């Protein structure tokens, strides 16, 4: 297109005007800011997977492959799941529409919604999407830590730390959601802790 | 870690010092330069999937979901598969090692290697990885265009163009690999054309 | 070896001595008793999918493909999920052994176990596996009924009914678990009732 | 409806009237004749996976899980892929109808058809489907044998043998397609020979 031509022009102008990976970054397909811009990391530091609503699905061959490769082959010692506010995937999950094949992918998010349905049901409707985004990140870290790949790494004494962050488009800050695991025991404790802290609602948003 | 602390410091300093998507960008997990930096695109323009060796696997629920969502729901009219030189996933595919679960993901690349085994067998060993990277991009575009999602979009007269590029880390330029499809007929012609053009070897690299 | 020679001898001897399918049968790979034997149906009546612990995982391309083909192309009007007692898959899921790749598959079952943990915990330890087998079937009918494929089949007025049964290996009697949907409303209602019924315990099953 | 009542009546009547598995059986969801009937094996001998057109897709979590569980946990020493003539899945794959989601599943079969297009093209049109059914089985044994699971089972000295058969619905006789591997070398050799043999055509099959 003229859109494709413009892109080739931008690329040429950009390029003209102008190592080991240490992190696996699992982000969302509709997040606007690259991991590299958020973290100000040196190119090559980041190994990056992006899927809709930044999920670690138990049986997703794509994401699991990336994880096994990062951990077993690349020897990466930090995996970060990063969510973000105003997440179109999360809003897509919460809407009552038949969107087609994507809805099947998003049913995992809806399972998370129902798992925390008491919490999300005590909360004013217009605030739920942000809560769900945050809880999602906690649950995906929990899923990551329960994979065979990560359990096995921990069991053979490999150094591996999982992290679960969210960034707000309003200020650019990475906010730690509380689930940080270096072992299965630290995974269970920090997960429980994080859900408990998340379940403390602001009094002005309670139904 | 001190690596995680440094990252939070970089993020804070960065953030302090500091819309509709029109493209689906399918890139590789080990590529260093973000789509946004390569294309100099406005944030929100890009919807991005990253997997190892930038594949569209026939039955990958992750990637297919992203594609169905982009096309059917977001109404994106351009899907770009971008490969890159010095691709660790491609080198991982070509190596003779048991790397574990990831090897299963990379068997699709090896199927592509064998499909073009005459071409790649006429070429000096040390040049094959770059050829395979380029051929990979052509084949993934072909795979994308053969998905039910894309066929159906074309058949109901939706505007949808597929693109297959590679960027070289040495100069930052996006190089078009020749497969550009707006229909099933343009997909077959440009695919054949592109393989034929790729199969013309430099005389100094021929065995 | 001789095992295989024997196999061919058995078959040669068996063979010497001697159509629209209407049901989709989803059953477990462990299951001893074939669907035809259970139902005394004629050859060709059954279209069969077998996986470990008879799952309809939201994002499993294999099973969803079977379901979409069955519903949209074969026009099958009845889908049956069939569990069984003494299910090795269920037993595998409840053990805390590292079994490797399959553990990731069985994590969906453990999610279900946790989901119904209060109920399952108030059962006798030697009855829990069979209770989970039954709960599993109810949950998989629920999952089947929330697929985009089934939902939109119902939405466009296609006649389609979902069933979830279990047979005891000891006696071979099919027992209906109570989740039976001809639409999304009847899925909700009968799933809610099915779980509610399973939650009324018979004293001899009580811890 | 009455269909289902009848089903339960059939079963009640059938039931009233009236263990280590050693084989993994991968077969087609269409297949009319159960594995036990084909082999006259005892209940519990067979661990069974059924999918459309009996595929071992490189990245299918469902089938790979079955295989890993069978090999690593059940310690099964024989894996059998069994195709059949008049295969609806094969026929679906060869038609150029848009069938929806399942077409993506069947694209792997079309890749195989293209791979052997010269051979298949010199056959009579009414023999091609059955020829592709046989080629499919050989290719799926090949795929099975290139899985990380099988390869590393062989690498660590585990006894494991792969088989690929086809039965004609007309007569029920299992016929070995010639790919039979007890190791990666014997996979290569017997796959090369199996295809070579299938390529020697009998004149009555010639166009
Ligand atoms: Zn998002
Ligand atoms: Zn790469
Ligand atoms: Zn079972
Ligand atoms: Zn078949």
């Amino acid at each position: 297109m003229d859109k494709i031509k413009q892109l080739f022009a931008n690329n040429y102008s950009w390029a003209q005007r102008m190592q080991t990976p240490h992190y696996l970054w699992i982000a969302c397909s509709d997040s606007r800011v690259p991991a590299e811009k958020l973290t100000n990391l040196e190119p090559g530091e980041l190994f990056v997977h992006r899927n809709v609503a930044n999920q670690v699905i138990h049986t997703d061959f794509n994401c699991l492959s990336v994880v096994q490769y990062a951990v077993d082959v690349l020897k990466i010692e930090h995996i970060i799941i990063c969510g973000h506010t105003n997440c179109g995937g999360i809003h897509a999950a919460m809407a009552d529409k038949d969107l087609g094949l994507i809805n099947n992918w998003l049913l995992h998010i809806r399972d998370i919604w129902f798992k925390h349905g008491h919490l999300l049901g005590k909360l004013s409707p217009e605030k739920r999407a942000d809560m769900l985004t945050k809880i999602n990140v906690a649950e995906q870290v929990y899923n990551l830590g329960r994979t065979s790949i990560v359990k096995s790494a921990w069991e053979r004494g490999q150094k591996l730390s999982l992290h679960g962050w969210v960034y707000d488009v309003n200020d650019g800050f990475l906010v730690d959601q509380g689930v940080m695991a270096t072992s299965r025991e630290t995974l269970e404790i920090s997960y429980r802790n994080a859900i408990a802290r998340l379940s403390i609602l602001d009094e002005e948003n309670i139904l």
